[PDB]
């Protein structure tokens, strides 16, 4: 199994990133470090995670340590929903560069589809406990992604958590002058995503596959949720790999030509899910984790179901 995918810009993407959403501060930049170390060279982020500082600390010790060069790496951020609003993309996209020590990102996604009114808060609230929205239209949005790569502070702009006909419309744009080269979305057995993961390679965009262990530290987690790791059905195929489920997991999406973000803050689990190129799932196993779908998510952004755009309403 190769390690980069061709995106539609040109440029290769690994197929193996490190996830940092819910990395603590303290801990993430040696998450970081030993990641690159062992053979990472993409790296998840965003600003709503509010350790972009601490990832670019390790990102710039690792490059004046020589233990990569920049053209080697592949640093995504993110904009929040807060920042739609044309006139603060470009600053946005800046106190992202900063705060990671880059003077350029890999790819850059608009992080939802649904924009926010702008302000400190990232989840602004009526009195009544609903998101206050932005009347900012996504194609708007979408023309402000183009001007970044056109200043030279991205090489790539893309999407997340947009539903097919989100996509649709941004492929539709008039005048639109660069295509997105991803759609990060979340997939797992449990929420396999064919429908919208074959619009999408249909029209060149890569798919990026997110909480592809079923995020279990997610802080909305209850007990009786169904559990990937623990499911009886996937440690089996594992055992019979000689591999561990988280392994298993990372694999999946990659013979389904995702690229994949597993999290982790734990050295040895960093080193662990990287092992990931020496085995092959077979077609039949394939089969099998598919049909495990629930259409159970992780992220719903439960705050905001009436946001006019609201992605999940839709069937994909
Ligand atoms: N675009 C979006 O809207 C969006 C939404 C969700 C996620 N994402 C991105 O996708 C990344 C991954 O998703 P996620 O963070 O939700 O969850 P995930 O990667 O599915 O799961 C992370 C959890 O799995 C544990 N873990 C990792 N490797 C393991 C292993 N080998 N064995 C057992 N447990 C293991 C981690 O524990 P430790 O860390 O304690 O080792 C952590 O609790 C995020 O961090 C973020 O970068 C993006
Ligand atoms: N509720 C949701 O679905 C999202 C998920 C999400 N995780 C992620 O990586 N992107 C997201 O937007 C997230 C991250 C945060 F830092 C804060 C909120 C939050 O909510
Ligand atoms: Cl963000």
């Amino acid at each position: 199994m190769a390690s980069r995918i061709l995106l539609n810009n040109g440029a290769k993407m690994p197929i193996l990133g490190l996830g940092t959403w819910k990395s603590p501060p303290g801990q993430v930049t040696e998450a970081v470090k030993v990641a690159i170390d062992v053979g990472y060279r993409h790296i998840d982020c965003a600003h709503v995670y509010q350790n972009e500082n601490e990832v670019g600390v390790a990102i710039q010790e690792k490059l004046r340590e020589q233990v990569v060069k920049r053209e080697e790496l592949f640093i995504v951020s993110k904009l929040w929903c807060t920042y739609h609003e044309k006139g603060l993309v470009k600053g946005a996209c800046q106190k992202t560069l900063s705060d990671l020590k880059l003077d350029y990102l890999d790819l850059y996604l608009i992080h939802w589809p649904t924009g926010f009114k702008p302000g400190k808060e990232f989840f602004p609230l009526d009195e009544s406990g609903n998101v206050v929205p932005s009347d900012t239209n996504i194609l708007d949005t979408w023309a402000a992604m183009e001007e970044l790569v056109d200043e030279g502070l991205v090489k790539a702009i893309g999407i997340s958590n947009f539903n097919h006909l989100q996509v649709e419309m941004i492929l539709n744009k008039p005048g639109l002058k660069y295509k997105p080269a991803v759609n990060q979305i979340e997939c797992h057995p449990y929420l396999t995503q064919e429908k919208l993961i074959q619009y999408c390679q249909s029209k060149g965009i890569v798919v990026t596959a997110y909480s592809p262990l079923g995020s279990p530290d997610r802080p909305w987690a209850k007990p009786e949720d169904p559990s990937l790791l623990e499911d009886p059905r996937i440690k089996a195929i594992a055992a019979k790999h000689n591999k561990t489920t988280a392994q298993v997991l990372i694999r999946f999406p990659m013979q389904r030509n995702l690229v994949v973000i597993p999290k982790s803050v734990t050295p040895e689990r960093i080193a662990e899910n990287f092992k990931v190129f020496d085995f092959e799932l077979s077609s039949q196993d394939m089969t099998t984790l598919l049909s495990y779908n629930r259409n159970w998510r992780v992220c719903a952004l439960l705050s905001c179901t009436s946001h006019k755009d609201y992605p999940f309403h839709e069937e994909f």
